[PDB]
């Protein structure tokens, strides 16, 4: 069974804020469960992980080496600052798609640069949580073509 | 009924025409037909247009004013040069998603800048033709919220 | 005789559509020029080819140009070169204050070669440009006299 | 009886032989024209920020619109920008020459982004247009 | 029969109507076509003031034209679209400019075409087109 | 109730090796003297600092932070502070403007209530006074 | 007896006119310093000449300066040089947070040579600056006794 | 007959107060000029208005200017424009070497329009400027 | 008994996994140093906190540091400050030539305060760094003897 | 009579010497001889010189003062670094055409800047050895205009 | 056999006025200690240095070069090294990154096999070790 | 009796040779002779040298080591490009003054930067040949300080 790994960077654990399930908002837990179940329904295994530091994220990326076939990652702020995470993804040779919930290009100039975009298979920005859904569909289509 | 407009910019008509294919045998027409059929199958209308110049593209955008509810656009090279198209999209106040077949961030540095990305609802880059399918899916989700709001 | 050409760039045709429209401005300016004794032609287009062709057509028959290039102010070296090629003096006009918007709108490929620039005074900016254009043409007429 | 204040910055007092018609000519012309329309127009010129800023502060609560050609200070004076913002009086920036056609340092202004509008390169007529606009704005109020 | 396409961008139609002389764009087009044919080559020419017209002509040359000589005019500094059109049809080209672009404003120092052209000739007036044709033919002789 | 959190970034534990502990204890002492509770924390990594910031969500009323080197590199910490919506003041013992150019930029300054730089340990004293004054207004 | 000079730059005289005024701050600070045994003079002007002359006048008789240069923090190399010429330590104060405003307000010709900078804390910033100045002078005084 | 104007900008009055003062330089230059049959006026101020007004006052009656604008060399477009307005040739002088200081002191709004610039030679810089000014007035 | 600390940053643990491994290098350098009479400790981590904590722990007991910071050379002001805080001279080592890659790898927050930098010489770069560290310590020891 | 001076800068002497060829068996000497023979056959004088340093090149430029009428120069790497050669060419007031075998715009960004291109009559880049032939053709046409004007 | 060429640029002859000669002789000694031949050359101008590089074409296997000031200004020397296709290692006695900003850029670093900077004369020793190492994996 | 070295860089030998005249009939040789005669008349020794390349100039600078007390140099275009000459001057520890005939700040933007001005005792630009006379006067005044 092919495996996909979902990675979320700093502060993404805070999604939903106060009482998320009171007006249609959602937590990271909701998103992780949704993607995991959806991948399983298609016959694929999907693992997920979230952390607020480079060491934790890099260690998880290294752990995926030789057992994971595709990665979906929203690095959060590390998108703009982490050359170390870029190098971790390059070191394990696993294709990945970069996802951002908000439109980074519409925010501060320092968010217009990514240390992952140029080496990612593709990037989806500004479509909210649905962006993860599209990334999962693409990941599976890539795994099917092999 | 709600309507979606698919817009493709300069050189996109060359898809599938290059011999040593980059994406494959698929042509722009294949993508246009596929998206229109998918939209109609879901109860939505979808028009499509492609041109290699700003005037043609801008005139089509203006023509969409007050009759089109969402736009899916792959501006091609104009994403890096066209403030005119940016202003046309803003002038008609129709939300849009920017799509690119290739990963613009993996090419020349000048392709890293866009006059549309910051005002687009979202951007999908590097996922080939599938990118248009995701854009259509998102467009429909937005139109559904609009329809509900009109109730 | 002595003729003036009003040129409006991309998206200006959308004025008052989303109360004064582009047509309202064009007709008003043309009538104002006529009352002052001058013939004013007008044209608007959303592309460089259409605009450049109109500029070329003005060569040798038009004496002054009033132009609001719209977004092309920031991108069109081609229109700059068209205006320079025909040697017709011009004033650049903008309805909104370009300096109060995004940084990329702070640069113009026309401002440095324009006789002058008027920005942020709405439609009245065109009236001032017309007044100046006429003053320049009067000097030309007397000079050839 | 609304009031308009005309302000001219450094070196404008030298108009005439500086790189015809003097500043005095322009000031008289504008004052008389404003008066003919039923408006009062005061004018002032100085070569320093303290003098100009003090005049701007003095206009607070008694002046309805400002027409200003800050001269070289358009490119260097954040202080005058802040004085104009502090008194909350709408203003139009005027330049006799085309600043965009000169040295690169003259391409930037600390007033343009907060001015109601800017007129550059039309000589003294620029002041006439600024006055017409000022009056039109006051007629609205 | 190998074919060469001469492309001229915005404002080139103003040549000889206003720097270089009485010679017009038509003069150059005819002269270059005559010279090409006299050497056993076919040459088409086209001029337009917009990206759409130029890009459409470039697409039309796909698979039937072997070399392009182009003076993009101002579009050399602004048109990524024309750059991509030339790359999409895979036809080698030489960029020509009558005036020396490096001796003018700083913004004319940048180009979206020069780095993908076979070569560039700038500042030699109308003779630049003659040299471009000579090079095109010499290159086609290789094949 | 009236809770203030003092946060110190990487390398501040090396102070005097006054010491960091001297500063932490003095601010706690002064906060207590005015009827406020103050907690303090210091760490050398973003994960540890971000986790402490998240832990303060909805239970801490004001933050006093000297991010150390992270002032110039951590967008992640900026986002953690924005995520918890707790007002804060940025403090630096040394005058960052008098040091290398890369220290002239802060990812926190524009979203902080204010910044105090160059007054040594006294800067923390003033930051605490300000925090209390802000909380009394609310 | 030690002396502190409070300097305020262009437009600060407009405080509370657009409820605390510049005068309120000046009087508050002077009263605070005097109550602690320190003399304090204050001055405000909208021009470089006036401010520079006042700075020169403080040479050899003033022990610390608290200055809110207003807009001149971003443009006045002349005031920077005046403060350096008289060798009097100073603290730069700003009511609003300059880092949260236009990019051009992010640069200062005084910050790098100031003892310290306080920005965005409102009028309280002046109080902290005064406290620091006095705390510094008190250490100097005790040092002189023990020397 | 011919007249030279010596101008000094902000903070120059502090020279020798932190042995030779500004006064010593002003008096020395005036005496040297008068001894050579030339008239020389001098002025110093810490603001643009004062300096610009003195420059305007020299219009059509002063033949050469020697100016040490102090910090205004880096910030005053106004003084640049005042000197251009009166069309009087000038030499820019600086006691210290501006190029050896902070990067912001490497730019000048006067240097490109000055006849020449002398920097880093201390008070002697003013002597050389005076010598040049006189040689210029001699060929006219 | 002088001591040298070998530090390796993010992703260095992947060496030879994509034949010589990081452990091969660590063991080799420790054996070489200790055969020369010098104690050598080694450590590797993928995060700033772990690396910084190890650097602080070296304070007052370590005489020289050999560090390949990995990607952190381009991003970590925090590690720069940790090394400066402990006042231990260090040599920066990189297996690949950082100047032959992307433009962003041309900048470092460590190179300007390092004793020296060795870049692009593969694993042997660590050997040269160790030789230099020992050379320095050997000159210091002889100096102490002759004094 | 009119004279043309052909100047070649640093490393040009390596032409046709690299095992794997870049341009061909053609050497610097071949080009020098070809141009000199061509110029002479048309009735013009042509000197040629090549050196790897500024002093040698500048001295040759000074030597050309008042006796040379046009210069064809391939400055090699010095086009990006030599203000001294720029000033030498300006000091002698001899018009010149800058030539480069390879396309300087298709290489590293630092090669996009030149201290000579802005003051050259024209520039030819990327056409190999033929670039020199075109430069010679133009130079002779310019010299003919001068001779014609000599009445 | 294998030949290595040591090149030193402008002003390096002023060393100690160890000396430049101390370094040249030490590398020659160490090269011969492993059966390799090593030539050395120093000059204060581009023409002299470039001519020596051209002279090494097809007879020299590796170059060790400290371009001195030319590291920051000479595109011509970069192109000479590329023209002769001889791999090289760049060396600097002082730490260029710790000096003026203009010394932070090198026209050789991106095309060199490696760079050693700030280790004084020993940097040359290591550069030689590397050169010999490279000539053996072959 | 303490020696001064006058150094002139690339293209200075062209002085007084271009007919459409810029400075005048005066040549580089005239300035050299004039400055040397003046120095000697004041009880000082003065050597002069001019060359169009860095190697020639740097070698002359090195030769002045330990026998020359002050340098007057007009580096010509090398002021904008030669880090090598800057380092040669620093290596010999000889104080120098930089001189230029024309006003380098009134030309192209690239002429605003120098690799020599910041380490020179002072700079004189735009005063033509007179600048050399002032430089000599200053050099002597500095030597008298010793």
């Amino acid at each position: 069974m092919k495996k996909i790994l979902l990675l979320n960077g700093p502060n993404l654990n805070m999604l939903g804020k106060r009482e998320p399930h009171i007006y249609g908002s959602q937590t990271l837990s909701d998103i992780e469960q949704h993607l995991q179940q959806s991948a399983q329904a298609q016959g694929y295994e999907l693992d997920y992980f979230q952390a607020n530091g480079e060491e934790s994220l890099i260690n998880r990326i290294h752990q995926a080496f030789q057992n994971t076939d595709f990665i979906i990652i929203n690095p959060g702020a590390f998108t703009h600052t982490s050359v170390a995470i870029r190098d971790a993804l390059l070191a394990v040779s696993i294709p990945f798609i970069e996802v951002h919930l908000s439109n980074v290009h519409a925010r501060e100039p320092f968010r217009h640069h990514s240390y992952l975009s140029d080496v990612a298979k593709g990037v989806i920005c500004g479509l909210g949580a649905k962006g993860y859904d599209y990334a999962l569909d693409f990941a599976i289509s890539e795994l099917q073509k092999i």
